[PDB]
């Protein structure tokens, strides 16, 4: 017929009896795709399990099944006529004798119990878990005393019909069993209750029985279920390893089942990265994808989910600027320095969410860009050229890089920036936050040194330090706190995303405390004004502010302009890509062409004010995605869980650019921060961001013996001294670069990582083979 | 007949082609007690796991052995001999065509291979592991292209014979299964290969093999071997969780069947703290048990396992002496020092080590003596009493207690002394460590104000602080290094053993570089003299130093010898308790009246010498057990270490308590250690003695979600408000104890502490019930 096959929830009733003696049913467990258990000495609900079954338990109901009577498509709607219509079954099918007929009956007109039978606060939390369209089925399994032989029933409704006060959660029933047997068998019936429901609870059984129509179905059913099932032989589990290889066995067992079903079923039968042609071509792709959801995209935020994040995004984006900015009024003899550095934060980050085609990326400065200003002002202040001007012509020479690099279309090159160099940039970026630390450190011991009885103050230095490690170990042990086990389980996660915010103040009150010693603070200048107001304007004149400019240079820095559009094209490109992938449930459309030509233009028109470049962080983009993807709720007990949606919006990233922007006007409350917690949080932020890149972990097993390495894809299947030989080329590429980033020729650095692009591919083929080359660069897992 | 039935060595070869086409066998995979499979593309071995078997493999094994040929005690002793019987019964069976009889004989004579075929280094590493008495059975499972139908053989040979160049290791072999057959069926042979391996190396299944006399047994040992197995259903293993109940699912099924078993075979069939009466026979019955081994214990220390211990277990008897004997001097007027600790603490040692019953306890001052010493010198010096003078008495009236207590036989009570009081004395001796740590911190920053520009230095405060936080994150990241995964596994635990050393040693050497700076340092006196040579004498006069002593006192001091009483027997009993027990395997005997009656005795005699009284630690003994004990090499791959045995001598603890008495002549070396660096030692014994207690993890189930609790019994069979309630009834009396330890009655807390013995047994029994208090309250486990 048409019989449509629906979710199964399975339920078991056993037979029981009570403190008054009276006989009643009660519920023992449930199957939502996994098992669980009633425990009987406290009435509570178990953990999730796998449902293992036992083979005699599978005999018996095999042998049971095939002697019982089945009634097929009952027209029955109420528990009254289906009990009747069972009780003459039964008595038709020689299995109970007619005398019992009236003693059976009152067993199955009994009233039913479960653990919580207030109700509707864990009825209505159950309800949520099931799916929607799903049917239930019933198992009644017990022992009476009155009979002398197990009688079986299987029962299936022409329609679904709500039986009140039978299961418990209201959904309609479909399917029934009744077993009612003697108890001097040597059959354990909660055995037997359990295998019928773990059957049933089956995917492709229970699609058969929908389709069954008599007993020789339900057998080859049977058969069916047990042909891709795994046995385990009757040996102690003494360790641990001993259990983590039937994930594996079980996927080729299945897998070679299903190639055998799909051979049976054939004998019985819009890239983003693609170039056209056209001029400008991903411009007006990408526009003319996103830019029709203009309205939505203000509309979509208006719920407390989006105003949560504002909340420490703000404190995200904010701890570096005001760090960083900082470094560079140590460097360009405060030429640049946190006021500017904000301005300029705050201009970009407003246009670009008001214009850009991925309003979910927050962009500020980054590590390895000081580094090549640094590098930048070493050059400039040796030939007697002014440091301030030429990055007008850089600027000059970006936009128009950036107009040549989108014109032909030329950003699908970031697909040959693979996994190789990827983790050497991060190691670069997860580097120079632990160098920075670590020598403001000891600068500070050297102008304070520790002699006994401004420069030479006596407690100035421990100070810092003590500050920096508490600081550090706040951050780390929140961070630590929020994936633990602890508290209610919302609460948890709110105090663990306010890991920064909370360390930076308690380590403020501590310093506040103590009074007449000196320690170093931040130097924010009052109201709207450049930072060294004596020596710099605040626009740039394009030919010398107190010389005139060589003519010269003006064509001869097309250099460092190639080698800082590389250093923001990578960090930009890579981001992208992160961000859009297939896992995060990223709706709309992403855009490559019109992020690179905005920030690009934006940082070339910026420089001429004298504020800096600025390109998307990798790390907190991911943060900023992750505060606004909302998790599904209909996800069965024991499963992992589901993203549901992420909230795409234009309305935070503008709010939290301009909250960045307006705290200028808080300066004297600014200037209370003590130097040493911002650079606590800077080397938490560098020692932190190493997790998850797979260079660590390789660096992390030369030291592990080979009977200590993980099971994961990349050493299972390459040889020991292979991945070490990966790992050590590599290790060798990442100590020249930091060798030639050390050295007089600090500006030089961008090409060694653009070298180091085919260096993989010519010489890391012609010398591994072609299969572990899948295994050690792979771009997926 | 006799059969006599041994421990089996499964190996499976299988027929394949070399490079040069040359066909061979080629090991695949191994069989002790678990699985060990040989990766394809590496070639090597992979981490032992549970062999999970398939079941259509099962059922095809079945059909085959239906079929097959099987040769029962067969003459032959050579492989010619047997390959040629057994290609004669493939002809006689009707298995395999006569004129083929030439081609399949060619497979059976070809050349076997191994992953190591240098070889006996690893010949010798894999011999260790097998049992002594072990015989070997080896399957052969190929494809053959000129047969046409699948043909097996089951050969049993009547003697054990070594066969050369079969196996991989040279022990006999007792059985052969050859199967080979067409490639053009749907059956896969390694599959096959792989069950009836996993049939071959149970325990029940072999033993049946060695006593069948044809087919019919060996199907009756098939069914036999099913009935106690686990069936897991097709479904994913999504989660963590699924896989950790099947443990207790296989742990009671199996016991299920072997209560099956016993009942078919029932058909077919020195206490040491037991009173005897006679006066002092707990003294007569210790001494006649362990003092006749005089011989044994002198000689069983000749190894450098028993010399890697005196090494660093002379770290852990000093660190804590010249600890606690400074704090004395801090609270008794410089009256008993690090001088005089040191000196009883070795002359107490080498006197037990020499005439005691268990040689493996290390004796010495711990935390809650020096509250008691800190409260009596109190209650002296108000009442205008002489403080050493008392001592005297206090130990004359011990030495009268010890021998009224084991004259009677009465060593027996601690077996009332349950775990309630146990975790509540851990608790009050790891809160002796932290608050005495964090007491001197305030007293040092309040002694050297943090102002800015003997009392009042500049960089003291902070230094010491500094200090003290290295040296105990060192040395707790040293403990968390002795149980990781790195280095070679043997140097890691010798590295991991010396924490305490290494910190020490780092941070004097930093505290030695920095100049001009003031620390506080240890003071040790030179030579042998007491720490105050200006107001006390060697011996004390048991009549009055100053003034003479009154009468009423005399008599009057029983009442703290009791309560010091309490104090000494209940940390000398729950050691000696812990150390005897039956996972150590500790051999010999152990004594509870001899070591009670000593310590004692020897505490009250060495009183009047004013020194201070000693009792056995519980920490320094179990690490005195664990650096003596020594493993066994025979245990299977993927099995849980055993214990082989422990060294029992009398010359490590010697030859320590030695080392400890002359640590005195090398003041002018410990009178360098800054006074900060101990305490974070201090600290750091404090905090990890606490893992272990149920106390301490009940305490964290109060913050945890009742989802997240553990699987532990106390955790899964009594209801979690009835589990909070036991929890919050054992702070209240720890709170309360710790209240009366502060006020003016601190001399006092032994009371409080056996009056929770009574209370036990009679208001928690009152309150919970039988079946809760053997859940929360068992000594096991
Ligand atoms: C500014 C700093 C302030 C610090 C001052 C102190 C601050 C407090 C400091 C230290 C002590 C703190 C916390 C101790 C904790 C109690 C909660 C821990 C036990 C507990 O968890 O109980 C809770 C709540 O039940 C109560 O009513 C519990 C009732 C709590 C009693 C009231 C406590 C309120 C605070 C007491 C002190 C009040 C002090 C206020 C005075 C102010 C002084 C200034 C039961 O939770 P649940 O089982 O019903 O819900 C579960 C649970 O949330 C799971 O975690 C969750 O799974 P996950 O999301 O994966 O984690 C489940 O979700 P699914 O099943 O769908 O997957 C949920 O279904
Ligand atoms: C700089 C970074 C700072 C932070 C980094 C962290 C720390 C500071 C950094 C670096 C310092 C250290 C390097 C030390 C490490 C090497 C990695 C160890 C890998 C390794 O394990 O390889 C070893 C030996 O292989 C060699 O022959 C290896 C032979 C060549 C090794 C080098 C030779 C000289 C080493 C010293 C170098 C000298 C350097 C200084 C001297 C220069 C002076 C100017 C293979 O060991 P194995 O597989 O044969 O034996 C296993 C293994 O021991 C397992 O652990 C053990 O199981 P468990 O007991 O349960 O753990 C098995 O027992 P069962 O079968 O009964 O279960 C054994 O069967
Ligand atoms: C920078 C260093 C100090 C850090 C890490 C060094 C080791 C991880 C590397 C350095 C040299 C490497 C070896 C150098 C070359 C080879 C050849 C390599 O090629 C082969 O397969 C040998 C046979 C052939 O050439 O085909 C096998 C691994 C091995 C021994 C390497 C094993 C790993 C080693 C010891
Ligand atoms: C300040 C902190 C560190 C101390 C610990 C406090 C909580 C862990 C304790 C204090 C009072 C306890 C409650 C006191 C009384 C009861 C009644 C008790 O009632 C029953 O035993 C049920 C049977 C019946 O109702 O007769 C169940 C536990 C409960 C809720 C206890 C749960 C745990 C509580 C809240
Ligand atoms: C300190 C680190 C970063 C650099 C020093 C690396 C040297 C000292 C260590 C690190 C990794 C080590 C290797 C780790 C694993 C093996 C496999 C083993 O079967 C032979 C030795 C061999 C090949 C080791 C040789 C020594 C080795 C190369
Ligand atoms: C500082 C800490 C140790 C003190 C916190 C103690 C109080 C607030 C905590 C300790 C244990 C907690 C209990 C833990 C588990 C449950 C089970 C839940 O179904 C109801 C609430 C209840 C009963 C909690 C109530 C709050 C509770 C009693």
């Amino acid at each position: 017929l048409d019989r449509r096959p629906h979710e199964v929830f399975v339920e078991l009733n056993e037979l029981m009896l009570d403190r008054s003696q009276e006989p009643h049913w009660r519920e023992t467990a449930r199957w939502i795709k996994f098992e669980e258990d009633v425990e009987e000495e406290t009435e509570r609900w178990g953990k999730p399990h796998v449902a293992s079954l036992s083979f005699r338990s599978l005999l018996e109901l095999r042998r049971t099944i095939a002697h019982g009577a089945a009634l097929l498509d009952l027209e029955q709607t109420t528990l009254p006529g289906i009990a009747h219509l069972v009780v003459e079954t039964m008595i038709v099918s020689d299995q109970i004798r007619p005398e019992d007929r009236a003693s059976v009956l009152r067993t199955l007109l009994l009233k039913h119990s479960h653990p919580n039978d207030g109700h509707r606060g864990k009825s209505l939390k159950l309800l949520e878990k099931i799916p929607e369209d799903a049917e239930a089925t019933v198992v009644l399994v017990g022992c009476v005393p009155f009979l002398e032989q197990p009688a079986a029933a299987f029962v299936r409704l022409n329609e679904a019909v709500l039986l009140e006060s039978v299961l418990e959660v209201p959904v309609p029933v479909r399917f029934l069993f009744v077993m009612l047997g003697p108890s001097h068998t040597s059959t354990d019936y909660h055995e037997l209750g359990r295998s019928i429901a773990t059957l049933m609870s089956d995917k492709l059984f229970h699609e058969a029985a929908y389709q069954a129509d008599d007993r020789q179905d339900l057998l080859s059913a049977i058969s069916e279920f047990l042909d891709g099932s795994i046995v385990i032989p009757p040996s102690e589990v003494e360790g641990r390893d001993l259990l983590r290889s039937v994930a594996a066995f079980q996927r080729e067992l299945l897998r070679k089942r299903r190639e055998r079903e799909q051979t049976k079923v054939e004998m019985t039968t819009d890239d983003p990265l693609r170039r056209t042609g056209r001029p400008f071509g991903g411009l007006i792709r990408d526009v003319r994808r996103r830019y029709p959801h203009y309205l939505s995209d203000f509309r979509d935020a208006l719920d407390p989910q989006c105003l949560a994040a504002v909340i420490f995004i703000y404190f995200a984006a904010l701890s570096p600027a005001i760090t960083f900015g900082g470094l560079l009024g140590e460097k360009t003899q405060d030429l640049i320095g946190v006021s500017e550095l904000i301005m300029s934060t705050a201009l970009q980050g407003v246009v670009f969410c008001l214009l850009g085609a991925q309003p979910l990326l927050v962009i500020g400065f980054s590590g390895p860009l000081l580094v090549f200003e640094e590098a930048f002002f070493s050059f400039c202040s040796s030939n007697h050229l002014e440091y301030l001007v030429g990055r007008v012509w850089i600027g000059f020479w970006l936009v128009f890089l950036a107009l040549l690099m989108v014109a032909l279309e030329g950003s699908f090159l970031v697909r040959f920036v693979s996994r190789f160099t990827q983790e050497i940039f991060a190691f670069l970026i997860s580097l120079i936050f632990i160098y920075e630390t670590f020598y403001k450190l000891v600068k500070i011991f050297q102008e304070h040194p520790l002699h006994g009885c401004p420069r030479g103050q006596p407690n100035t230095a421990l100070l810092s330090l003590v500050l920096m490690a508490g600081t550090f170990f706040i951050a780390f042990f929140l961070r630590k706190f929020k994936n633990s086990r602890f508290f209610p389980g919302r609460i948890r996660r709110v105090i663990g995303d306010f890991g920064v915010p909370i360390a930076i103040l308690i380590m403020v009150l501590v310093d506040y405390s103590i009074e007449d010693t000196y320690t170093q603070k931040l130097s924010v200048p009052s109201g709207f004004s450049v930072t060294a107001p004596e020596k710099r304007g605040w626009v740039i004149n394009p030919l010398g502010e107190k010389s005139p400019f060589p003519v010269w240079m003006m064509v001869a820095s097309l250099l460092p302009a190639i080698l800082v559009f590389i250093l923001i094209f990578m960090e930009t490109q890579i981001t992208t890509l992160i961000i859009s992938k297939k896992e995060r449930m990223l709706q709309k459309g992403s855009g490559f062409h019109l992020d690179l030509l905005l920030i690009v233009a934006m940082g070339g028109i910026c420089a001429l004010f004298g504020l800096p470049w600025l390109a998307a962080a990798t790390v907190r983009s991911v943060t900023h995605a992750n505060a606004l993807t909302v998790m599904s709720k209909a996800v069965a007990p024991g499963d992992k869980p589901k993203i549901q949606e992420v909230k795409e919006q234009r309305v935070t990233g503008l709010l939290v650019a301009l909250l960045v922007g307006l705290s200028i006007v808080i300066g004297d409350l600014l200037r209370q921060i003590p130097l040493a917690v911002l650079f606590g949080i800077f080397l938490y932020m560098g020692v932190t961001s190493l997790n998850g890149i797979q260079f660590y972990e390789r660096l992390h097993l030369l030291l592990m013996p080979p009977k200590h390495h993980p099971d994961v894809t990349y050493v299972k299947k390459v040889r020991t001294l292979r991945m070490h030989l990966f790992t050590a080329l590599q290790l060798l590429c990442l100590a020249l670069l930091w060798a030639v980033m050390s050295t007089a020729a600090s500006l030089a650095f961008p090409f060694i990582l653009i070298l180091t692009v085919p260096l993989r591919m010519v010489v890391l083929t012609r010398i591994f083979t072609d299969r572990e080359m899948k295994c050690l660069d792979a771009n997926e897992a």
